[PDB]
C-alpha cells in the first residue's frame, strides 16, 4: 500500500541521488549535475540554447549556504516552481 | 513521452488539486483539508493516533500570506522536508 505521493517523491528522491551521486557530497546536488539533471528531465523547458547563465543567477537563490550545491529541500522548491512558472 | 521527475510532479500536483478542490479557494489547501491529505497520503506518518498541534504548527509555518490555506509551493516544501527529515520543521 503504496500512496501516490510516497510514489512521487519516491522518484523525485531516486532521480535526486543519481545525480547528486555523481560529485561532491554523495547527499548534495551541484551546479553541474543540476544542469543536467534539467536537460534530461525537464527536456521540454531545458533544450539546446537554453541561456548557460539562466543556471547560473536562479541557482544563486536557492544555494542557502553558498556552498555551490543545493539540498534536496532547495531542489524540489525549483523543480515546483518551474512545473508551475512561479514569481522566481 | 514523460520524465520520472514530469510524472511525479504532475502526481503531486494532482493528488494536491483535487484536496483543494474541496473547500476554500480551487487552487489553495485548507487546513483541514491538509490534515485529510497528509492521514490519506503519508499514513504511516500522520494519521489520527497523532498530535493535532503538531498540524496547527506547521500549517501556521507553511501559510506565507496568513490567509488560512497553503499553496502548493508551501505544501510541496512540506512533504519534501517530512522525507528527508529537514531541520526547517524536525526540531
Ligand atoms: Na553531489
Ligand atoms: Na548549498
Ligand atoms: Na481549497
Ligand atoms: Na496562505
Amino acid at each position: 500500500a503504496t500512496s501516490d505521493t510516497q510514489k512521487a517523491m519516491a522518484m523525485l528522491i531516486a532521480t535526486f541521488h543519481k545525480y547528486s551521486g555523481k560529485e561532491g557530497d554523495k547527499l548534495t546536488l551541484s551546479k553541474g549535475e543540476l544542469k543536467e539533471l534539467l536537460s534530461a528531465e525537464l527536456g521540454d523547458i531545458f533544450g539546446k540554447t537554453t541561456d548557460k547563465a539562466a543556471l547560473d543567477k536562479i541557482f544563486k537563490d536557492l544555494d542557502a549556504n553558498a556552498d555551490g550545491s543545493v539540498d534536496f529541500q532547495e531542489y524540489i522548491t525549483l523543480i515546483a516552481c518551474i512545473t508551475m512558472l512561479c514569481n522566481e
